[PDB]
């Protein structure tokens, strides 16, 4: 790593220096390190620059806006000081020439949309994974290798794919946020492929700033949900984008790759999906609950199948494909009713989680939840309200109660219902559980809701152990 192999392709004269990490931060700037001295709303780092000197960088790279001439070299106190126009928009790329390239060092999927991206690219990273890659993710839940995920700017994302690199990562499923992609965070990263999933004279501005900011990506292969009326706006414009389809929407007449689900079979463990596709046609057993889940999985294969990988392996290890842990996450027993865990702790997530639930339930379904204890109560009644409507039996409960009186939360919940003589009220979260499981029939199916991958309740400042996964497993005779 040196200043003047790192700036060759922008400023020809730069003084050689051996240079350690790339840092935004003057706080962390150590001997021999390369400060980023960039401006952004309020804060500008060129403030910073006799600090970082004062603590030994070996060079500074900063905003030219005001001070300088683009590619200006000056030098202060020894160090070298390099002036660059536009820094934000160039920071990517110069991070990438730092970092040695990652994004042409491993196959990057790049996921865009308001929902599922963590779902895609959970499942990007597993199936490309089965299929013999070293997968990671980038994303919400955070960065790593499968089952090594640790809970943000250009240079930061770079620096992060060089770990992934540097730990044998051939393959990254990577959430891109609208707010990432309009601050320019993944601007000079080489998607192999780019992933949208759903979107919610404005919409004309709107329009024009996006297509604007991904002209000036590197997309590689556009994978568009055709069944979002946005995607389908995007496909309009985009002949080489792959259509994905579970409502019909494929146009045969623009001669496009497309992928579509013919059928699907909601049952008690999973989705049966039918599928026809310009690479071949299929049957996949998904694990995954849920309508939202259908899609999301076909995203992903329309991807693959768009890198090169063969449908048959598809097809042989999409039974492996697993949900996001405590995300629709289904619990199946011989003779015993269905159960779902599931994170859903808001009005909206409730609703959306019951609605995937009632898919796959051929009698009653079951919702056990209850609301946090010294937290806004105004959810309460409205989560109520939607267990009451979209489940046949709401079975209340205790949910992280913390110091409030556990009862009095049942009651603000219940205070939102019609009917609250209908609901089940059942203290003790664990006896709740055991109440809804051990008296639901082998074709309901129960939803508990609120905790998903979480191993605790707090009851007082207690941090007790429980887990629903593990008491739900224990019920049903299988291992969480
Ligand atoms: C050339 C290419 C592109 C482009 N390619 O794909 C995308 C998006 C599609 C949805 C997935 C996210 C990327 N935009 C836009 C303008 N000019």
């Amino acid at each position: 790593r040196n200043l003047r192999d790192l700036l060759a392709p922008w400023v020809p004269d730069a003084p050689s220096r051996a240079l350690r990490e790339m840092t935004l931060d003057s706080r962390v700037a150590a001997a021999g390190d390369l400060f980023v001295a960039v401006v952004g709303h309020q804060a500008d780092g060129r403030r910073y620059i006799p600090q970082a000197i004062a603590q030994g960088v070996a060079a500074i790279i900063a905003e030219a806006k005001d001070e300088a001439t683009d590619g200006e070299i000056r030098e202060m106190h020894g160090v070298p000081v390099i002036y660059l126009s536009q820094l934000n928009e160039r920071l990517s790329a110069l991070a990438g020439r730092f970092y040695h390239e990652p994004s042409d060092n491993l196959r990057l999927v790049g996921v865009t949309g308001t929902n599922g991206k963590t779902t895609t690219t959970q499942l990007l990273a597993q199936w490309s994974q089965l299929l013999g890659e070293i997968s990671a993710v980038m994303g919400t839940v955070g960065n790593g290798l499968l089952g090594k995920v640790i809970p943000g700017s250009a240079v930061d994302v770079q620096h992060e794919l060089a770990g992934l690199v540097d730990q044998g990562a051939t393959f990254c499923a990577m959430e891109v946020s609208s707010h990432g992609l309009v601050q320019h965070r993944v601007a000079a990263l080489k998607f192999a492929a780019s992933v949208f999933t759903n979107l919610s004279g404005d919409m004309e501005h709107y329009e024009a700033a996006k297509w604007l900011l991904y002209s000036e990506h590197h997309c590689g292969q556009a994978i568009i949900n055709a069944d979002d009326e946005v995607g389908r706006r995007w496909l309009a414009k985009l002949p080489d984008a792959v259509a994905v389809s579970m409502e019909d929407h494929i146009n045969p007449n623009c001669h496009g790759r497309w992928l579509k689900a013919t059928e699907v079979n909601y049952h008690d463990s999973g989705a049966t999906i039918r599928f026809s596709s310009s690479w071949g046609d299929g049957e996949i057993e998904s694990h995954l609950m849920g309508a939202f889940n259908v899609s999301n999985l076909l995203l992903a294969l329309a991807t693959l199948l768009a890198l090169g990988y063969p449908l048959a392996d598809l097809l042989k290890t999409a039974a492996r494909l697993q949900p996001v842990c405590g995300r629709m996450e289904v619990f199946t027993a011989p003779g015993k009713p269905t159960v779902v865990v599931d994170y859903a702790h808001t009005p909206d997530a409730l609703e959306k989680a019951l609605q995937a639930a009632r898919l796959h339930c051929a009698g009653k379904l079951w919702c056990v939840f209850g609301c946090g204890g010294d937290r806004d109560k105004g959810k309460r009644p409205l989560m109520g309200a939607i267990a009451e409507e979209f489940a046949d039996v709401a079975v209340v409960t205790d949910d992280n109660p913390r110091t409030e009186e556990p009862r009095a939360i049942i009651n603000d919940i219940l205070a939102g219902m019609l009917d609250a003589g209908h609901a089940k009220v059942m203290e003790g979260r664990a006896e709740a559980v055991t109440c809804a499981v051990m008296q639901a029939k082998e074709n309901d199916v129960v939803l508990v809701a609120g905790k998903g991958h979480e191993d605790y309740q707090i009851v007082g400042n207690q941090r007790l152990d429980y887990s629903d996964r593990v008491t739900v497993a224990r019920l049903l005779g299988v291992i969480a």
